[PDB]
């Protein structure tokens, strides 16, 4: 009867993991983007950096860090769908010019709008990403659409 | 042997946690936005959009615009519309042959809640359907913008 | 040969948890707050008491009803950050001066801000909580935010 169990525990784990995926998609719409095995998530308002910083930490993630070209066209569709530039994870805080994810890790993949990083004004050490899904350096102190990864 | 036995008794305890687990989950991620109904979900996005874009934003996401084929469904969708007070589009147009309203898949309809006269292709152009918050449908223009109401 | 059957069905477990784990947050953020086996969840918009009483219910859960000072906390972290008091499940409509669940039973905690609950102007007999937590009696047509838990 052990080969029974297996058969309808089974059963049981496969209709969990079908509605586990529906669910899943009507958790994402529309707030979310899943790409590989990261997911993003908006919480559709905007916030300065350090505020923004503590919601994803609490939240058990971070910040939005798209690390591939993939990553940043997924998060690139949650800001055009708000239409609000977002903050993205990196700050060049410790060292002006050298941007790095929140371990402290060197970035491992951009995509700056021409003519940035141009730390404009002598401090802008947090990133935004356009609509355009383009990087640019942003005063911290600024406030931008919150999303986090997870 | 006894090892396998062990395992399966395992996967047992872990399964009716996950089983627990997730069937408080499905009642939080539904409110306030969602609504199930059979083995159907509907989850409003809150805001509103022209037929093409609402279409769009549904099937990037996975599902499909409303397409109510019972009243049971149909009264699930006005709960969210009566909640946003927003009327919504449904899937179903006739764009291809007028007169004849068809789901995304071409097939015609098996359920519809249509207001009395409707649907009357107002100004010869009205080619989508809306869903009001008294649960009855009216052929709508597809240009104008209605609440976005997606199916999964 | 039951062997490789079970062993496709852990991986596929192990698998569920690691994808759930992630879901739950995803979920949460940003309008939830999980204690204990509890769930808070806001709607993100104010309605009066019956009203909010009634999307809880038919949502399958109830008004916000912290019943410990680390389900308060929980709960205290949404009102603060959407900023707005909130019901909570409780009432004295039965009996004037004395407080209930939607169950019956008589509180088995309470955070009373000082001086309450006072029935002001001899109509209030719902609760709210503010951002610092405390609770004050409120007249059930006030229109505060909707936070319910499952
Ligand atoms: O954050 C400020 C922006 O970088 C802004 O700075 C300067 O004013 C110019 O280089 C603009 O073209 C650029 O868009
Ligand atoms: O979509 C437009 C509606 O059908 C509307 O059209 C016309 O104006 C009349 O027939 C109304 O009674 C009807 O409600
Ligand atoms: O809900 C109403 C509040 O209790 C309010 O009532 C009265 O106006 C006074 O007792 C205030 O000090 C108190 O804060
Ligand atoms: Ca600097
Ligand atoms: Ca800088
Ligand atoms: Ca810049
Ligand atoms: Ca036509
Ligand atoms: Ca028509
Ligand atoms: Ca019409
Ligand atoms: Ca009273
Ligand atoms: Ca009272
Ligand atoms: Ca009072």
């Amino acid at each position: 009867s052990l080969r029974q169990q297996v058969e309808a525990l089974q059963g049981q784990v496969q209709h969990l993991q079908a509605a586990f995926s529906q669910y899943k998609k009507v958790e994402l719409f529309p707030n979310g983007q899943s790409v590989g095995e990261k997911i993003f998530k908006t919480a559709g308002f905007v916030k300065p950096f350090t505020e923004a910083q503590l919601l994803c930490t609490q939240a058990g993630g971070q910040l939005a860090s798209p690390r591939s070209a993939a990553e940043n066209a997924a998060l690139q569709q949650l800001v055009v769908a708000k239409n609000e530039a977002a903050f993205l994870s990196m700050t060049d805080s410790k060292t002006e010019g050298k941007f790095t994810y929140p371990t402290g890790e060197s970035l491992v993949y951009s995509n700056w709008a021409p003519g940035e990083p141009n730390d404009d004004g002598g401090s802008e050490d947090c990133v935004e990403i356009f609509t355009n899904g383009k990087w640019n350096d942003r005063a911290c102190g600024e406030k931008r659409l919150v999303v986090c990864e997870f």
